[PDB]
């Protein structure tokens, strides 16, 4: 038994589960494994299941609030360069590139640059310390921010802020919740409309708000989709929205983490998708092909991948929804590849043709979502018709360039767009490619030889 500190504030849902606020000191035993934990707190004397990433061990690094673990280079930036951010708003992460070596990431200010973030490499003496030049030594990384916060002392700028975050999603909506009654769910506000139902935002249990998307009758079998989503539920990553719970009796309900902002496609079009630059979109590419590599890791295929199916969260967040679920759509048009339902524009040929869905008919796909992401949202093929594209991308036809997309990027798609399934690039190549897109001479992280 390890005494844990509440990381987050959690409202408890349910009966078995613990609510707590941040802060909060709760008793959970040695090696528990999973995603929810039995706590007793000692703040509350209170008992019940806690979600494990919402906790850390007391007086661990892992329980300061400025420590976002193993937080990846890219997604650091994306949450420091929050444009409400002070300069010198910090977190303090795992190296991804030097063993259990830490890097302090501050948010900065430059002439040349503008806001810019500056990662230090924080290493680890003989004697437990850390430094990050060798002239200042610490017994402690709390020691470290603490100096660094008085004293730029060589550092950019003076750390100011923590970085701020969001709650994180649990994993699930509670220990066993999966196949939920209709009455836990409270629609609040329609957001979309669909050929096959409904999308609204809405709350589940009256504590967690949700997406839910609400299925016409017959759009599937409620034995298929159930038996399917065993499958999608498996499927756990930072840029696939996640699957929480299902209604499974007619109509179908399908719980979903909810997305702050919306669709990719209507993101990119209107107020505020006119002023993304190059380096904000090609990230926002990057975040999707991760999601995609993790599907393809799985051995799982999307089969509908475009802008309309990429949802938007905060801070260009970007992750890859309704994985899957076009399959057991019944209707004997679609499932033809056919119809004004099919999206006959983003399909490979041999997916239209022989209805080969595979992971590399994803990857096409994936090529014409960058030709949305290059146009603010565009059309593909603009001025074509459905009933001609088929015929004309056998034939070899490829849109050219878009205006303002880099060759580059075009020569990227063209990849994406091989006749031959098995010449197109794997996700695991697109993600790595956009992720590496933009480069500079040698600055990565900051010469803490002696500042
Ligand atoms: C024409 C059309 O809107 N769709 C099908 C052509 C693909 C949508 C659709 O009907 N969504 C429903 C309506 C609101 C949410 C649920 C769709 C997107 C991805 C999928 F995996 C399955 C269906």
């Amino acid at each position: 038994v390890t005494t844990f500190v509440a990381l987050y504030d959690y409202e408890s849902r349910t009966e078995t589960d613990l609510s707590f606020k941040k802060g909060e000191r709760l008793q959970i035993v040695n090696n528990t494994e999973g995603d929810w934990w039995l706590a007793h707190s000692l703040s509350t004397g209170q008992t019940g299941y806690i979600p494990s990433n919402y906790v850390a061990p007391s007086d661990s690094i892992q329980a300061e609030e400025w420590y976002f673990g193993k937080i990846t280079r890219r997604e650091s930036e994306r949450l420091l360069l929050n444009a409400e951010n002070p300069r010198g708003t910090f977190l303090v992460r795992e190296s991804e590139t030097t063993k259990g070596a830490y890097c302090l990431s501050v948010s900065d200010f430059d002439n040349a640059k503008g806001l810019n973030v500056k990662h230090y490499k924080i290493r680890k003496l003989d004697s437990g310390g850390f430094y990050i030049t060798s002239r200042t030594q610490f017994n402690s990384l709390q020691q470290l921010v603490a100096y660094y916060s008085k004293h730029a002392d060589g550092l950019c700028h003076r750390l100011t802020t923590v970085c701020p975050t969001s709650k994180p999603q649990t994993q699930g909506l509670a220990k066993d919740a999966w196949e939920i009654p209709r009455e836990s769910l409270r629609l609040e506000v329609k957001l979309g409309q669909g050929c096959f139902g409904e999308v609204w935002m809405g709350t589940w249990n009256g504590t967690t708000r949700v997406a839910i998307k609400t299925l016409k009758p017959g759009t599937m079998s409620p034995e298929a989709f159930l038996q399917e989503a065993q499958v999608m539920k498996k499927l756990r990553h930072e840029k696939l929205v996640q699957l929480y719970a299902v209604v499974s009796e007619e109509p179908i309900y399908i719980v979903t983490e909810y997305m702050s902002k919306g669709s990719l496609l209507d993101f990119l079009k209107g107020e505020t998708g006119k002023y993304l630059r190059l380096p904000q979109l090609v990230d926002m590419a990057a975040q999707i092909a991760s999601g995609m590599a993790y599907v393809e890791r799985m051995n799982y295929v999307h089969r509908d991948l475009r802008a309309a199916n990429i949802l938007v969260g905060e801070n260009l967040v970007c992750k890859v929804a309704d994985f899957g679920l076009a399959r057991l759509i019944e209707d004997n048009e679609y499932t033809a590849r056919q119809g004004a339902k099919f999206p006959i524009k983003w399909t490979a040929p041999e997916a239209a043709l022989y209805g080969r869905f595979t992971i590399k008919s994803d990857v096409w796909s994936f090529g014409i979502l960058l030709t949305e992401l290059t146009t603010k949202g565009r059309v593909p093929y603009p001025g074509m018709v459905n009933r001609e594209v088929l015929d004309q991308v056998e034939r070899g036809y490829r849109m050219p360039c878009p205006p303002e997309c880099p060759e580059s990027l075009h020569d990227l798609m063209c990849q994406c767009w091989r006749k031959e399934p098995e010449e197109r690039p794997t996700f695991e190549y697109l993600q790595a490619f956009l992720e590496d897109y933009f480069t500079s001479t040698e600055p990565q992280y900051q010469p803490g030889e002696n500042l």
